[PDB]
């Protein structure tokens, strides 16, 4: 029987360049992604928009999860670069043009997962190469691609205006659809695209096969604990304001370094006829503009997550570069509340505390 | 809209290598996207078990049909292998070891749908490449320079065993399945298993293109019939018919396009009359250019002729014969039904035999011996 002693991934979404093209269809690919891969039992972390220092940390954490027998992913979507048979994943903060040092390369991933022992590796890219970046003539020098098991993924178009429109859609990307077809158990859009997939494996391997359950495990306990206290999200918060009026704050992750802050008025006294909450005072590290603070909707936000996702009614905050965080996140719930029969508002202010949510606590900046 | 101005395919699935493994995943997945590509309205020519003379006359006339706006596709199945950039398609004569002078280059090919001036060149290799293929030569090629509206497909699987493993089950065609999924606009199964494998696939498109695309039938009317025509002379297939034997026993004698090579000859008895109490009917005399075992003929399914088709698929109770090869029928499809028969009364049994010419069937009307 082909077993997993775990299942552990890892997906990297870039969009947000500074020095590049902005991309959008990462976000998207990554939940869904994500969401795929829980279902499997794997353990996952996803993190959107990481510059070189923020991805080598999250690569090499992951790396060292792959002991003998553990069954690890790692996907990246973002702008990639291929130079004599060597391919880039480019972080957020790469200057233009590429360089290699601000780059991490896939064939280092690729030859340090295939000493791991492990009992699958799964390696996937989705990547947007620049129009006139095609493959390169190269002959084979070096290889891995024998000694352990593994599945290599890699799909390209050329440009940013081809990519976006290839991923367009939900529930449709490659290799969602590939993991879904080959490893259990959309339209051809204009433009240049290439996929590759390579395989060795020396038994059948699926993303299905069980885990290797252990009652009274160490290393097991260990796994589960150093993942999931990477995810703490905050409590939920009832806010009593001194005169009566009380906001509830509450919480959602959307990513690993994505958190929705949603606020709804749950007592309002009869002292009082009318009343809005509002939260301000974040972070200048996760540099959220307020304009797109507040909205009436997730999806305002820019969120993944729909109106029927969370609780109804509320206003919506997305907090994403958690990773960023350096202290706490300390932030303030405003009230305004205008006293029954009379036209007089008042302000109120309640300074929040809500520590150091999801990689945040990590603290690695 | 995009139009196609015709939409032409060619598969060929390579499995009786007499020099290297043979292969059995190619029948079926040359079957069934056949198949597919009919209901979308290809022509298609579907070959098994080629030479090299045969391979390049098949490719050949394939190219040809390329004319402005033409959509082409083309298919392979079977042995391939890689030498210093460039990739070959094994025809089933070819000698051990490989040499390129035997084969046909995908590079050529590929460059040669290139030059036309088609809507759409689909060009998909499925391909068993045997283990020593992998140690004797540094790779440098195999993505190519895929230009125009191109798509380009590429499968390997390391070593016979795996490829036939890889190819086990009805319907589960990795190019059948990427076909439909990104190239019919609409208007688990494949599960990967062990071995070293490989898939490229590669697209270059000035608009969106897709199978599903309306055949426009104005302009260019004589390379439109000429088209038209050279693909119906390849695939008339005989009558079935009605055997009278001169006793009164009456053999019915259908048939059936398997490939445009291969044909399922069936027989039956469809009236004894009273005083024949027993009869019973089967075909021989085959002409040597099909090669045929008489122990393959006359079997009681088309399952034990070697026959994608089912007993589902063709009328029951008959006995079944297969007639692969008809690429190398250099005559006409002569044969005997022979007839025995014991007359009511009598213990003797009765032989009669009468003989059938059905022409040259198929591919065999092209006459390229
Ligand atoms: C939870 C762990 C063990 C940790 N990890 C990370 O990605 N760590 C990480 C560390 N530092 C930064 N950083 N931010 C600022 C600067 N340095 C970042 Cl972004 C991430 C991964 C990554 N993949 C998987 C999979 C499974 Cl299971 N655990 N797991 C983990
Ligand atoms: C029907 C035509 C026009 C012809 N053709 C062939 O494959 N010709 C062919 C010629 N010679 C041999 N041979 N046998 C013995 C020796 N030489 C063989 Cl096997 C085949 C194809 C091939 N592809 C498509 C597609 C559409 Cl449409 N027509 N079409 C045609
Ligand atoms: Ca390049
Ligand atoms: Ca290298
Ligand atoms: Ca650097
Ligand atoms: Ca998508
Ligand atoms: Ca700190
Ligand atoms: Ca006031
Ligand atoms: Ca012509
Ligand atoms: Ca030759
Ligand atoms: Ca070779
Ligand atoms: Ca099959
Ligand atoms: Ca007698």
């Amino acid at each position: 029987q082909p077993l997993a002693k775990d299942k552990v991934a890892l997906l990297i979404g870039n969009m947000n360049y500074r020095e590049h093209p902005k991309l959008k269809a990462p976000l998207v690919d990554v939940y869904e992604l994500t969401n795929l891969l829980r279902q499997l039992d794997f353990k996952v972390v996803s993190l959107l928009d990481l510059t070189e220092y923020e991805m080598r940390n999250a690569v090499d954490e992951f790396l060292l999860l792959l002991d003998k027998g553990v069954y690890g992913l790692l996907y990246y979507a973002g702008h990639g670069y291929e130079n004599f048979g060597n391919s880039f994943m480019v972080p957020v903060d790469a200057p233009n043009p590429y360089r290699s040092e601000n780059c991490l390369c896939v064939q280092n991933i690729l030859k340090l997962m295939q000493e791991k022992e492990t009992g699958l590796n799964v390696f996937l890219l989705d990547m947007c190469r620049k129009r006139n970046d095609y493959d390169d003539t190269i002959p084979i020098l070096d290889a891995l691609k024998v000694t352990a098991n593994i599945v290599f993924g890699y799909a390209t178009c050329q440009g940013a205006e081809a990519f976006e429109i290839q991923h367009s859609g939900l529930a449709n990307g490659i290799f969602m659809k590939f993991l879904k077809d080959r490893l259990l158990e959309c339209h051809l859009t204009k433009g240049k695209q290439a996929l590759e997939i390579r395989s060795s494996l020396s038994e059948k391997r699926a993303l299905t096969d069980p885990i290797q359950g252990t009652e009274y495990s160490a290393e097991s306990l260990v796994r589960n604990l150093q993942w999931a206290k990477a995810h703490e999200l905050p409590e939920s918060m009832c806010l009593k304001f001194d005169c009566g009026v009380q906001i509830q704050l509450g919480f959602a992750a959307e990513f690993s370094n994505v958190m929705i802050i949603y606020t709804s008025i749950v007592y309002k006294p009869p002292e009082i006829i009318m009343c809005d909450a509002y939260v301000t005072d974040f972070p200048l590290d996760l540099d959220i503009d307020p304009k797109d603070a507040n909205k009436g909707t997730p999806e305002e936000t820019g969120s993944y997550l729909v109106s029927k996702d969370l609780p109804k009614h509320c206003l919506y905050t997305r907090l994403s570069s958690l990773q960023k965080l350096k202290e706490h996140l300390v932030f303030t719930v405003c009230l305004s509340y205008q006293y029954s029969g009379l036209e007089d508002t008042v302000e109120d202010k309640q300074e929040v505390n809500v520590g150091k949510p999801l990689i945040a606590k990590l603290d690695m900046h």
